[PDB]
Parts: C-alpha cells; sequence; structure tokens
C-alpha cells in the first residue's frame, strides 16, 4: 500500500485499500458528516461526494469539522478545504445545494453507498432512502447521542425508517432515539443515560435543536468508517431494524 | 456557556462547562493524542499541554491530526495550529522536546490529569505513571487497536501498568493488548478480531511498527474525552486492571 496507508497493513490488504480508494460514497449532510468524512478519507476512501446547503455557524465548533475561520462559509467549501489539505490527490466532489424531492435522485445516481446525515427539517430524509433502496445503495444513518454513537444501515431490500414513523405526525431524530432506548430496555440492556437525556430534552420549555457532544461525533465517525469498509468489501453488517450503538459503557 | 459550546447543554450544565475549561490536562505524545486533543478541545477542555519531539511523517496522515502541509514539521507545532485555529482563545501550550528521566517530573507538575501516549520505545513510559501516582494525577492510556479504541486509567492509589510487565524483560504495547484479549477471553467475551491481528503482527517475518487505523483513533478520542469529563467532574471511573474497550462489534 502507499506510504500514507503504511500503518493500514495487516488490517487491510493491498486489494482492499485499492478497492475503497475509488468506492464512490455519497454523504448527505456536512455536519456530523464532516467528522465522518475525515475519518473515512484518512482510512483510504478517496471518492466522496458531499452535499450540504448550510454555512458554518458558531454552534458547529463543538462537534463538527470546522474552524473559527470557516464560520459563515458554505460547509461544503470548508470541509473540502480540510479534506483536500489531508489528501490532495483525493477525489472530493462537493455540491452546495439543498436536497429537494426533484433533485435528490440525480445526486444519488452513481454512488455505491450513501450516508444519510440530513436534518429532518425537510421531507427528504426518508425520500432519500427510498431512492437509495430502489437502486441497491445501502444507507448509513449516523446519530450523535452525546456520550454514544448510533449508526443504522438501511438496506435496499429491508425495512425503511418509515416502519418507525406514524403517518400523522412528522418523524425526526427524537423518534429514532426513542426507538433505540426502548429496544435496549425491552431486551434487558437499558441505556439509562440515553433515557435521561431524552427526558431532559422533552421537558425543555423552548424547542431547540437536540444537544450533541464531540465524543459521540468522534465515535460515530469511527463506526461509519468501519461500516463503509465492511459494505465495500462485502463483509456482513446489520441492517435496520438492527443498529450499532457504541459508548464508553460498551 | 458560549455560542461555541451552545449545543453542549443538558449533557453538561453551565457550571461543568466552566470547570473543564481550565482543568489542566497533560498530554504526553501528540500522535494518537492529536486526535484526542481536537475532540477534547471542542468539548470544552481549553487547558492542554502537549509534549512531543517528533515531526509529522507520511504514515501519520491515515490516523493522526495532521495535513500534507504539516509534513516534516514538529507534531507539536502542527497540532497547536490545528487546535488554536478551532479556538483562538484556547490555552494550548506545547513543548518540542522528548521526555527523559530528568525532565518528566517538571512537565507533569501543574496538571490535574495526564494522557500517556508515549511510545514504549522511549525511556519514560512507566516512570511517567509513577510520578503521576505520587502526585494524585490520574493517567489515561489510550491505544489504537485498529477497529477498537482502548483506554485504561491508572489511578494514583491503584495498580500501575507494571503489574502486567515482566521483571527483567521489556514492556511494550503488545503486552497491554495481549492482556486485554486474555482478560476479555477470560470473561467469556473473546475478541477474535483482536486475537487475529495480534497473531498476524507477531508472525510478521519483518519487525515493523504495529498497524493502526483511523477508526480506533477516532473512537479512542471520544472515549478519552468522556473519561476526562468524568475525572474532572468526580464521576466514577473504571481503574486498571479494568479498562474500557469500544468497537463496532460491541
Amino acid at each position: 500500500m502507499k506510504h500514507r496507508y503504511s500503518r493500514n497493513r495487516l488490517y487491510l490488504n493491498p486489494k482492499e485499500q485499492e478497492l475503497i480508494k475509488d468506492y464512490p460514497i455519497l454523504l448527505g449532510g456536512a455536519g456530523i458528516g464532516s467528522i465522518i468524512a475525515e475519518c473515512a478519507l484518512r482510512f483510504g476512501f478517496e471518492n466522496i461526494t458531499i452535499v450540504d446547503g448550510d454555512h458554518v455557524e458558531n454552534s458547529n465548533l463543538n462537534r463538527q469539522n470546522y474552524t473559527e475561520g470557516d464560520v459563515s462559509v458554505n460547509k461544503v467549501e470548508a470541509i473540502k478545504a480540510r479534506l483536500k489539505s489531508i489528501n490532495s490527490k483525493a477525489n472530493i466532489k462537493i455540491h452546495n445545494c439543498f436536497l429537494t424531492s426533484d433533485n435528490v435522485e440525480e445526486y444519488i445516481k452513481g454512488h455505491k453507498v450513501a450516508i444519510n446525515a440530513l436534518d429532518f427539517s425537510s421531507e427528504v430524509p426518508l425520500l432519500f432512502d427510498e431512492i437509495c433502496q430502489k437502486m441497491d445503495i445501502p444507507v448509513l444513518h449516523p446519530y450523535n447521542l452525546g456520550w454514544g454513537g448510533l449508526v443504522t444501515i438501511i438496506s435496499p431490500k429491508g425495512l425503511s425508517l418509515n416502519s418507525i414513523a406514524k403517518k400523522g405526525e412528522k418523524f425526526n431524530e427524537l423518534n429514532v432515539v426513542e426507538y433505540v432506548s426502548s429496544y435496549m430496555r425491552f431486551w434487558g440492556k437499558p441505556q439509562e443515560w440515553l433515557e435521561d437525556i431524552i427526558y431532559k430534552f422533552k421537558n425543555e420549555r423552548e424547542k431547540l435543536s437536540p444537544p450533541q457532544l464531540s465524543v459521540g461525533s468522534w465515535v460515530v465517525a469511527g463506526m461509519c468508517t468501519h461500516i463503509l469498509f465492511n459494505i465495500a468489501t462485502q463483509r456482513e453488517i446489520k441492517s435496520f431494524p438492527e443498529f450499532y450503538l457504541s459508548s464508553l459503557e460498551g
């Protein structure tokens, strides 16, 4: 393997390092996704498309891959600068556009795997998955659970996130986190910390975005990079309704 | 809190965010520690001393917090640039010198907690811990097990890493990792992936450095940041001979 990937040896053979070099990844959302991108790029995934329409805001600096100088710049331009200073020969393609029902299919075309890191602020997170399912593109959903990282993979032929939604109210990340906490408690592995942060958040008077910590961001980037390597080299993975949860206590 | 730490709420209360702000951390080794440094800084730990005498090499870019432009510069020079570009008002103190039997005590002096990321090929890895114990400074030992992140905390009045070192024969990280696999297997939780890479590494024809992956670095960085929050806030911690092991398979 190359001198940059020298310490990747034994874990990866030359053909695997070679394989993931060109494996086209689509990353929707450069927030939690900006941490994911760096870890995956350094691992050896050199073909990443990143789509995001926001600018870098101050509140991102506690958990996202941006600097004080990046604030107010389009995230996609900022994360490409960070990524291309890590690997100049990498194929980092960005598109500074919001995903809508009309354009989302055209961006997805051409990718072998996708990471859905989209805010539920529009109705595109789930439609994004439907298009990926139809096209044999597995979808990673990373979540920042503060102390923990959560990843679930929507597999093309498996259940979609729709299965946890009730059709009368809109579905966001709080429903995913509540599903995970209830599953753990039901199966005898209760995550009392997760239920604790869920309770605190619900009893907040004002409606604010969910809190997140750098630790969960860093953990979930590692989980995602691993999952990407397993999907690209066709190693077994859990598909939704199964998920991966990683935290200091296991 | 600041708008930079805005999204930290509920997980940390304002009084904790202030406390860890000045909580003096000593980081011995800016390799795996460079990933730890960014995650811990963004969390809110703003008082970090970094000691390392090495320069950035090509093999670092697959798992360490450096860029192509940083290559051939002192790691300590590069990581302060990265960290101080994330937080300009942060208190990031570096020392471009290797640790020896004579200077290691004076570097330790003044910190409430330390992160021992010293190569076991230097002279001071175990002596570093003894001095910290003498001073009631807990020591985090983070390791990159490829797919997993491993942290063990030497607490001042508890067992040191000496307990797994053999009297008369040299001690390195392979002894730590072989202990973890044996302990895990002893408790009925064998990590066969870990045992596999250890076997592969020992039966290497050539004598080379251990392989490491970006996945474990990012995971261990999150673990270390969580542990640091617990140590500063006087939350319970697992001490050596116990440890924290985090991986996708777990």
